[PDB]
């Protein structure tokens, strides 16, 4: 079935000693988030540039990681139930939040954690360059080859569009519809590799290290081992959702060229610049479009998505 | 069937003249083995790191080799019958303890050769990215699509996850069956290459160049081209069997990313973890996993494990 | 059908005038090749090194090129009929020569022009990574998911094994029959492309540039543009057939790797031990065993092979 | 009376920032343990080198610090009762516990604690060079100057052979009688200060680390503030030992060259070498002879000792 998604993002210094903490801190705080069992995995991304739109974002391009000073991170987490996670971070608060707070000294910005429907999913499982062999055979055995996915790698070997939606009030229902027949239609770009759609239904709060007064304190006074009130916490998810409504259209690629004239086929492909019109004649901001790594992440949450 | 695993284990200094050694005396050392009929080939590794455990084993990461002061190498030979192997050590003495003698100048520790028993495999025949064209057409031809493997390359184009671990007495069953339960569901991971999981039953005596006295001194006294007595071995294969009872949980993989988060997913999914966990309450020691290179390969052992 | 098979050898400097000739000389020495009806196809090599045998040939490693003072260059031309190479040298003798002549200012030896029948073949199309699709697509639609090829890629993206052997007068029976079931036995190894059996018929007089006397002042006293009597060649292609029976064995890899513990398999595997033991008890030299690079060439040869 | 000994066991890297947490955690650890009155001393060793027996261990030296990668720590911590070991560990478990994890940035290996019973002991005060004037007065005061030791000098002034020895079971008897027999006649070495025979009784669980699953999981996922449950432990300290019986002959010597000709004097003095072939002829594995310096130590031990 289709999962809920946490989105945590942050900022922090582009240094080796950031990369240093991912690797150590990283698979600890996973470790913790798979004690629930509405835990279905996760697929944490680093920003590696932006999509320039041609010379609209001329300052940008899609790898500035050799000359950004900071690096963004976003941190997908999966979850039966969008109520699993907040219960999650309570149930694992000690050690989830020491893990996440030792991550301060090199913050600029975050930690930040909105919550997400999944309203359209064409996503496939992960595989190794290794495994199709296998793949094609199991399907044919089972007479059906129509089911044989492309080949989406795992561990940073594909990339991820992150494109950034806000919708006019009233115009929700036009953009979903107009948005799905762009990406039914988008399908057929060479290298595609699955594309979904993630609506914003809150934000998490103990995600976002947000509390009240009293929490504010014990997150600013802390040594790094004691926990703030997690019931200091205000709001509750929907509470924070935005209006105008967020949207991100999460589009994957076998490569950044194949990314960069795959989603400019909605620009370049006349009968799809019609259809994907219709998306733009709804939005307050965007498309703004972030280029993923997919560097860390728990495929399984594929095989719960297709099951 | 299932052959028989003896695993010749020593340390070097991590310099060229012992690399240059492996490229001379290594092939001549395989040729003999394969003098006796019982020999169904050999698999042989060097090590180039340890799996971290996240920060637990903060110091290693999975490719040392280029700090490293040592190199510890991990000859697989395979066996008909676990007894061919010190027969066939006998059978060659002159031209085996001569050719491996030949390493003293580059040793550190060793040899210590363990004798196992397969009581698991899931291995598939190793193929080229040349071959996999024509081992379609076979399967399909005979009807069995359902046979067609993945895609392990041999000669040191994939990487092994070398898993220590010894059981409680009166555990060993429930490990065994644990453990089996633990791989059936582990191979569902991206670039899941196979597994196989080894059950120590003795030590070859004459392999580990461990001798009574007489054979301690012509040892040590030898100038190279002078045998110990192999009449001289004190003990058994057998009598060498360590209590509490050694495995080794051997599982190759497409890559070291594949196996960082495959071998992570007994921790990261949920449904795995809780099957695992019961692997993980039987341990005196372990998991300890370290991280090797199949370099030089007799595949053969594939076809006999699989015929 | 089998064509026969002409092998040009030389041996000349290892410098950059040397591979400037080969690009600018060696694609018109080719074309003039081609203008013989009965030329199907060339495969010209490059020597990149000698197979040590463990450390037989210790000084010898797989690849030498980066430290040798010379190449030797082996140039397969295939022909319907063996008389039809001789036939175009002459019918195209002006042309022949001085574009053949033109590389003597980098020669140390030869040229010098076995031919050869070819007593057994297992050789495929060649392919590139970009066909197996459509070569698979059109198998299964014929029906025929048997004859679907391992990919041997062409234009230097393979490697080859030539292996020389003599052989004692008398034995040559028992050669053949045991190298064949060798070959057979052989193809199981990974990375395997192809294996033929050349057996020497005699030697190209012209194409060896050896004359009677007065075509020999004429080849020492060249300008350049004069070409010596064709009709001064003193011997027929089979009067300068040897015995000791001359027989190369040729075999195709993946890679070098792939060579090496693949051609070591009739070493390293005893049931094909026994059957190759049958081989060496036959001869008078050899297995000698060149690592060359097939970077030139004309596939079509094995269409016709293969017809 | 003699004590129990623990000996905690770890391979580390060999860089400064190892050798800093060792003189700030190091003190911090033993003024911890030193909180049972059981604790009678400690005697803490990095390995600096191995005997390398001639060129058995041709690649090993007595002194690798210079060139080695990782540094091995062996701490031996002495106990009235061997219960009392563990009894500390969890009686403390929340200090120790979080000063032994801060070591986690610089393992490779460990820690692994065996516990040992003494079953001889041959071991005096340690004393410095300004202190023999006044023990010498004090004995001939006392009318025995045969308890006059030799001058075993503290705080890495002295090293030690580390001998590892297994041996085939039901030759226990042989082995102890045997070994005894020799460390009485090796005492007329020069330079030789002391000996010790080491048995196996089993392992701390505790001490190594190694727990059922759900102390697994807190180890793997701590911040660095949180303490495993101590009562995860699955087995006491005798399940845990090893059939071969293992043992440590621990000798300690005035320098590096008596300690390799003091050690030698079993193979080179013909009367003592009639009797430690004895011990050899009992041996599944070893003799193995790290060479250690015991740097920082609590001199009382040997007070408990010999009292």
């Amino acid at each position: 079935p289709k999962p809920y998604v946490a989105i945590n993002m942050a900022e922090l210094k582009n240094e080796p000693k950031t990369f240093e903490m991912f690797a150590s801190v990283g698979p600890k705080v996973c470790m913790v988030t798979a004690r629930h069992p509405g835990f279905v995995g996760f697929q944490n991304h680093i920003q590696i540039g932006i999509l320039p739109f041609g010379n609209r974002y001329g300052g940008a391009k899609m790898d500035m990681t050799k000359e950004s000073s900071t690096v963004r991170v976003l941190q997908y987490t999966f979850w039966k139930d969008w109520k699993d996670h907040d219960e999650m971070h309570r149930q694992n608060w000690s050690y989830l939040f020491r893990l996440c707070y030792s991550c301060a000294s090199q913050m600029i910005w975050g930690p930040w954690e909105p919550i997400y429907e999944i309203i359209y999913a064409n996503m496939p499982i992960n595989t190794e360059m290794t495994d199709f062999t296998a793949v094609v055979g199991k399907k044919f055995a089972e007479g059906k080859p129509l089911d044989i996915p492309v080949i989406s790698q795992p561990y940073g070997k594909r990339v991820v569009a992150f494109a950034e939606h806000s919708v006019i009030p009233g115009k929700e229902k036009q953009f979903e519809d107009a948005i799905v027949r762009t990406l039914e239609m988008l399908k057929k770009a060479p290298g595609f590799l699955g594309a979904m759609v993630l609506k914003e239904i809150g934000v998490s709060g103990i995600g976002s290290m947000q509390f009240g007064a009293k929490g504010f304190h014990q997150v600013l006074e802390n040594p790094g081992s004691l926990e703030p009130d997690p019931n200091n916490v205000m709001y509750s998810v929907p509470e924070a959702k935005n209006t105008p409504q967020q949207y991100i259209v999460h589009v994957e690629w076998a490569n950044t060229d194949a990314l960069m004239f795959g989603m400019g086929r909605v620009l370049l492909y006349p009968e799809l610049r019609q259809v994907h019109d219709e998306v733009l004649d709804t939005l307050v901001y965007g498309p703004y479009i972030r280029i993923l790594n997919p560097m860390m992440e728990g495929t399984f949450w594929r095989e719960y998505l297709n099951e």
